[PDB]
């Protein structure tokens, strides 16, 4: 029998007695750590059945759900590049959504399986399966060239994409998925401060070009929040920002006016937030303008596309606060918006 021509109802049977195994797979190893590792040691024969009609894809994922260790200890090099092979293979962005998922376990970053998947994916080799972007005059336009399966180039702006994929077009369509879902897995890879992968990512893609691709209210709503978390988990946790305390304890006696106004306060600490939000001045009132546009629309949670880039925006602005890129004026002033965006219809 072959895997290719299992779907033939000749071979439909054995598609049946495969499920079944499988499912007895799954079944023996919940909540069991030695049949889970015994499981485990069969991972290449799973994953070479992967893509067809057989649950393995399930399996693999039951398998892997919330378990560190068993992650750790039976994902290693040829695991990672036996998917790089399977996605050079088929171009399906669900082989990157599975090295996404490999990366982050229990919404926890997992620093081995990340720096073996950042090796193996930024090599220079197994670049023919990853999109580049660029910056050319045409102000700037951004410009995605990537090598289809054939080994063949192709160059194409992200509007001309976007506006073919509204039109219909499939094959741009499917470009844009793939894009984003290499967005995501950059995301993950760069999670929880990874510089080894954030070092490159960053001279790919630019705080400008992020910044200049949501701000184009021409472009999808998901590839507007994937580039709202590249910024998030590439640019704006790093080593500068550091986590604050809105609350101070220790005082100092000749440093306390006679009288504090809310202008004194903000003037307090508004030199490094003055040396600090140069870069992301631009990211700020972007926020603070499509906030404000939320918040002046009726039902501002109609829309899911556009609530997972309002969710994008509200955590990038939550990471802004809580490392001190506001003043207390400007925290006063985006309450109300927060609140009213949060009101009752």
């Amino acid at each position: 029998v072959r895997l290719e021509e299992l779907s033939d109802q000749k071979n439909a049977p054995y598609q049946h007695m495969f499920r079944l195994c499988y499912r007895v797979l799954r079944h023996s190893q919940e909540d069991y750590r030695k049949n889970q590792e015994h499981i485990a040691k069969q991972f290449g024969m799973m994953q070479s059945q992967i893509g067809y009609d057989i649950l393995a894809e399930d399996t693999i994922t039951a398998l892997l759900h919330n378990n560190r260790k068993l992650l750790e200890k039976h994902i290693t090099k040829t695991e990672v590049e036996t998917f790089v092979s399977l996605v050079r293979k088929n171009r399906e962005p669900r082989f990157l959504d599975y090295l996404s998922d490999l990366c982050v376990s229990n919404h926890i970053a997992i620093p081995v399986t990340q720096e073996l998947i950042c090796k193996c994916v930024l090599d220079p080799k197994n670049s023919d399966i990853l999109i580049r972007t660029e910056l050319r005059p045409v102000e700037e336009e951004v410009w995605l060239t990537w090598t289809d399966k054939n080994n063949e180039h192709h160059e194409k702006s992200v509007r001309q994409l976007a506006q073919e994929a509204r039109a219909g077009n499939a094959h741009d369509e499917n470009v844009l998925s793939y894009y984003r879902y290499q967005l995501k897995l950059f995301a993950r890879m760069c999670l929880d401060r990874q510089y080894l992968a954030i070092d490159e990512i960053s001279q790919q893609l630019g705080v400008d070009l992020i910044f200049l691709c949501m701000a184009d209210e021409m472009l999808p709503f998901d590839l507007r929040a994937s580039f709202c978390h590249l910024m998030l988990h590439v640019h704006v946790d790093r080593d500068p920002q550091e986590l604050v305390t809105p609350v101070k304890f220790a005082r100092l006696w000749t440093e306390i006016p006679t009288a504090i106004t809310i202008k004194d306060y903000d003037s307090n600490l508004n030199a490094s937030r003055d040396d600090k939000k140069n870069k992301f001045a631009n990211t700020m009132e972007f926020v603070e303008d499509y906030l404000n546009n939320v918040v002046s629309e009726a039902v501002p949670f109609a829309n899911e596309e556009k609530n997972k880039l309002t969710f994008e925006v509200v955590s990038l602005a939550h990471n802004l606060i809580y490392f001190g890129f506001y003043s207390f004026s400007e925290l006063l002033r985006l309450t109300r918006t927060l609140l009213g965006i949060i009101d009752c219809v």
